[PDB]
């Protein structure tokens, strides 16, 4: 508990220095009235924004490169749907829930059960495989077709954690799950573009993971943590580093609740990974 105590007021420290003031120079801002956060202070910094009308940002912890963003708006379907296809996407994993898909005073579109058309682009969805990840969690599969006129068709796996509530931390077994499932997932469809010449393969700011949630700071930042937990080439990374990494990248809220921390911290308790650096 004295080493947790530490870690926790490190963290809050940076929590703090890094919350969003006012037309901060750092958080990506919103243009001429059309809106971008879907809730006013998480912000997006604007160092690592993948587009300029997407609350979206390109994390790195580690070695492990992922693609972290709020749930589109309906304003944003279209660039979502570039930002995917451009990217390579080799696996989406939605972290909301039916619920909170299926309440509309929410807002968060169903843009992948269902198919569509999105300005220019036409996305066709299909439902392949539900993968049971333990103590009830579930993941349904589905596959989205994303075409536009005159643009090579790209098709994304997408990985569906139905039930999963916002605000709650699932436990280490079904996150290690979750983690090799979309791990796996992603490696099967880097592998088709691989045996296939993509030029995405050598570009390092393609064929990344992209995770998001509602907000994308919470649940999407427990699973994260878990998919670089998880490559052997972030080895001696502290639990600090990765939470640090993971705020200064995209904002100071990334593992919103201390039972999400706690998950990271016996997921490192159990590979023998310190908590804090020196």
């Amino acid at each position: 508990p004295e080493a947790r105590a530490e870690l926790s007021s490190r963290l809050t420290t940076l929590r703090n220095t890094l919350a969003p003031a006012t037309n901060d120079p750092r958080y990506l801002q919103a243009c001429g009235g059309e809106k971008l956060n879907r809730f006013r202070d998480i912000q997006c910094r604007r160092q690592t924004a993948v587009r300029a009308d997407l609350n979206a940002n390109y994390i790195q912890v580690g070695n492990t490169r992922t693609i972290a963003c709020q749930y589109p708006l309906q304003s944003q379907l279209e660039s979502h749907f570039r930002m995917l296809a451009e990217n390579r996407t080799p696996v989406l994993a939605v972290l909301a829930s039916s619920s909170e898909i299926a309440n509309q005073r929410f807002g968060m579109p169903d843009y992948f059960r269902q198919s569509g058309t999105y300005g220019s682009i036409t996305v066709e969805s299909k439902m392949t495989q539900q993968v049971g990840l333990g103590d009830g969690i579930m993941a349904d599969m589905y596959t989205l077709t994303i075409r536009e006129a005159g643009q090579k068709t790209i098709s994304v796996p997408v990985v569906h954690v139905g039930n999963w509530p916002d605000q709650t931390a699932v436990s280490s077994e079904v996150t290690k799950a979750l983690a090799s499932l979309v791990d796996q997932t992603a490696e099967t469809k880097r592998n088709m573009y691989e045996s296939k010449g993509s030029s995405a393969v050598a570009d390092d700011s393609k064929l990344r993971p992209v995770i998001h949630s509602r907000a994308g700071v919470g649940r999407t930042a427990q699973l994260i943590g878990a998919m670089c937990m998880n490559d052997s080439r972030n080895s001696q990374l502290s639990v600090e580093d990765m939470v640090s990494q993971m705020r200064v990248q995209r904002n100071g809220i990334m593992v919103q609740k201390d039972e999400q921390l706690d998950v990271l911290i016996k997921l490192a308790e159990g590979q023998g990974r310190p908590l804090l650096n020196s």
